[PDB]
């Protein structure tokens, strides 16, 4: 049923602490992003000829990174809706399984992945900004992260 | 292949900051046990455990069976050794492939229980099933030993 109970419980603890420490939902989001960026290096180590540049190559690399971290492909990788960005959709996000928060729309419970993906892309020569577009933890049907190529 | 890289990296961040802040070394172990007890409190309710064990545990055989079932639920394997020390009223848990300290190599930190979070988790779970215990880590591959070992003191 629930995949990686240990990871989701430890991350729940991290989210609880950040929420208790910050003074706004915006800053909580940014702190979770920063956490993910800090972890990206170690995650990259524990897991060809020229840096990729096209959005199709970026989307393929995103699919490969998602397979490597989560043993599966993303529900959707979309290069059409937003333009200049790639939207990653997952209907069974590992981070927010069974998490139901009320009155917290706009809080990206799963922004750690924004940071992880931003750091991994940076290591591969892809400069980007990533934020969580929506989270099932706050009522959405899926989780969506927005990767903007800068 | 490092198992569970996300969990390991997040726990590596937590121990790093919990080695930058705390006073001594033993209170760092207590902070890690406390973290583990919170995680175990949360863990008994999203249930891969409730289906795979009994609600009420008392006897020594029940305790050993509970430790093995909890290990197989949380880590998808049973530990290398579960040794019941009846004359000491304890249980020694040995694991040669602990998930927490994979590829961790800390210099001159013997006595630091890098993997005490499991002490907290197990203490909370045993407690939830009616077993008053005190769990602490005796050795950790992260600090130079060949195995990780935890001690369940039964009270
Ligand atoms: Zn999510
Ligand atoms: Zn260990």
């Amino acid at each position: 049923k629930v995949e990686n109970p240990l990871l989701i419980s430890l991350y729940s603890h991290y989210v609880e602490q950040i929420l208790s420490e910050t003074n706004s939902i915006d800053d909580a989001n940014q702190k979770l992003r920063d956490l993910g960026k800090e972890l990206g290096q170690q995650i990259y180590l524990n897991t060809t000829k020229e840096n990729v540049t096209t959005r199709e190559e970026v989307a393929k690399l995103i699919e490969n990174v998602y397979k490597v971290l989560f043993d599966k492909k993303p529900k959707d990788v979309d290069m059409k809706t937003a333009r200049g960005s790639v939207r990653i959709t997952d209907d069974n996000c590992v981070w927010c399984q069974e998490v139901n928060l009320e009155g917290m729309r706009g809080f990206g419970y799963c922004e750690i992945f924004s940071g992880i993906l931003e750091s991994i892309l940076e290591f591969k020569g892809v400069d980007a900004k990533v934020f969580q577009e929506m989270s099932k933890a706050t009522g959405s049907d899926v989780c969506v992260w927005n990767v903007r190529l800068v």
